């Protein structure tokens, strides 16, 4: 019957909403500016009690989905999934399908391989010097890695920049105004349900092509019902090729981006890297080999790069009972949030929070692992992400390729670089330009 501490402002249409949508990570560290570690704000009818600092963080992380639910507190991934289903089984069985396969450290080198493939096609064309937009860039390359390394290399060959350009619309269709209705009547909802009827068509097209001529596309188009029809449809296979891909992509999109910004921003470091993996790949050993082991100073500028841009800026779950953080009640049905942006620059915790410093994460230091529950950009605990080690091993062989073959340079100013923070899933804002050389 007590009310929670709530931030200041949210008297528009929606409470903090809108403000969630033009800058969630300023309301957000109001919230803890404010408050402390609990605090709360609304999102259209929803409260929001979002937990921050070790000790909330670590009650936050430690709790399994019998006590905070993961699985019904990201409801714009609703109408991703859609209504086909494969695979029949509970939802947490199909979450490990999705994934876990093409996760298997066993199959760790091939995909390192084929990502270093997959670069070295995207810069194919570029010669020696042009401009690039990373989000074009990097949105399009993360395509054909996802879809290679998840689907298949011979369905990858399948696809081209249509596909991409589709994806991205599904992406720009979670808008946080689903947290009311995933399918309210909006213009951004209206362009991801258009953008997944032509990704189904342009698997059906695929589908179609092959008849008339084994990966897992091949393995379901074979799958037969007891009278000898198909079992799957295009919109059932579509919709598990896109849930397979979604984790991956915008993760590993922004992430590439971000890596190569701070690059360019912190010429030392660029440079370090630089003679790091000239050293490294001295000894002749592919990407596949050297991306699946220490390269320190890359790794280090990675840590970094997420720890100031965190791909998922909040995380969620609803409360399914009654519990007590620092003597705040939360309420079963409450959503309950950690926020990687905020936590992750703490300053009690994270020296100089705002400054780019690679040396945190060397071995003296370590501030990654001294701050368990704090330093959160895949999160931790019960749901700590799976992709992790993969998604470092494409970052090792996406830039082991482009650092070696090419010279990046700012195209813009170095603070125009900037992130589009209005949908709940996180993109690069436009433009983002910048010139590349070949090395010499
Ligand atoms: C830099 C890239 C990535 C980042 C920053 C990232 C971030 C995160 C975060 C913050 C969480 C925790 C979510 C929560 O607590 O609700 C998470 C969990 C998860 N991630 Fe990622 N992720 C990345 C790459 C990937 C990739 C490549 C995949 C799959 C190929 C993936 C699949 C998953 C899955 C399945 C979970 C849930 C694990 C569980 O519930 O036990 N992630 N990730
Ligand atoms: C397909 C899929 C992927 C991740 C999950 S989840 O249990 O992590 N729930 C979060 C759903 C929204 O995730 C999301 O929007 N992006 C994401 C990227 C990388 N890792 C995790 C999440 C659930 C389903």
């Amino acid at each position: 019957a007590v009310a929670l501490p709530r931030v200041s402002g949210g008297h528009d249409e929606h409470g903090h909403l809108e403000e969630f949508r033009t800058d969630p990570i300023g309301l957000m560290q109001r919230v803890r500016d404010e408050l402390g570690d609990v605090g709360t704000f609304q999102l259209a009818g929803k409260q929001v009690v979002l937990l921050s600092g070790s000790h909330a963080n670590e009650f936050f992380f430690r709790a399994g989905d019998d006590d905070l639910d993961q699985a019904k507190a990201y409801p714009f991934m609703t109408p991703i999934f859609g209504e086909g289903v494969v695979f029949d089984a509970s939802p947490e069985r199909r979450k490990e399908m999705l994934h876990n396969a093409a996760l298997r450290g066993e199959q760790m080198k091939g995909h390192a391989a084929t990502i270093e493939d997959q670069v070295r096609r995207m810069i194919a064309d570029w010669g020696e010097a042009g401009e690039i937009d990373l989000l074009d860039f990097f949105a399009e390359l993360t395509i054909y890695t996802s879809s290679a390394c998840l689907i298949g290399k011979k369905f990858r060959d399948q696809l081209d920049g249509r596909f991409a350009k589709l994806y991205h619309e599904l992406e720009r269709g979670t808008d946080p105004l689903a947290y009311v209705d995933p399918y309210l009547p909006i213009e951004s909802f209206r362009r991801r349900d258009e953008a997944r009827n032509g990704l189904v068509a342009l698997v059906a097209d695929i589908m179609n092509g092959r008849i008339a001529n084994r990966d897992m596309l091949d393995v379901l188009i074979a799958v037969k019902a007891e009278t000898g029809t198909p079992r799957f449809s295009a919109d059932e296979i579509t919709g598990m090729f896109i849930s397979m891909m979604f984790a991956g992509h915008h993760t590993s999109s922004g992430t590439a981006s971000w890596t190569l910004i701070e690059l360019m921003r912190h010429r030392d470091a660029y440079a370090a890297v630089i003679d790091e993996l000239d050293e490294l790949y001295g000894d002749g050993r592919s990407v596949s080999f050297h991306a699946l082991r220490q390269i320190p100073q890359l790794e280090n500028v990675l840590k970094e790069t997420l720890r100031l841009h965190p791909p998922l800026i909040i995380l969620m779950r609803v409360a399914k009972g009654e519990f007590e953080v620092q003597g705040h009640r939360i309420h079963e049905g409450d959503l309950v949030a950690a926020s990687p942006a905020i936590s992750n620059r703490i300053p009690e915790d994270f020296p100089d929070p705002h400054d780019f410093v690679p040396a945190r994460y060397e071995q003296p230091r370590q501030e990654d692992l001294l701050n368990r529950w704090t330093w959160i950009p895949f999160g931790a605990g019960r749901h700590r992400c799976v992709g992790a080690a993969f998604a470092i091993m494409q970052i090792k062989a996406i830039f082991s390729v482009l650092l070696r073959e090419y010279e990046f340079e700012m195209a813009q100013p170095p603070e125009s670089y900037r992130n589009d923070h209005s949908k709940m899933v996180v993109q690069l804002a436009q433009p983002a330009a910048v010139r590349y050389r070949r090395r010499t």
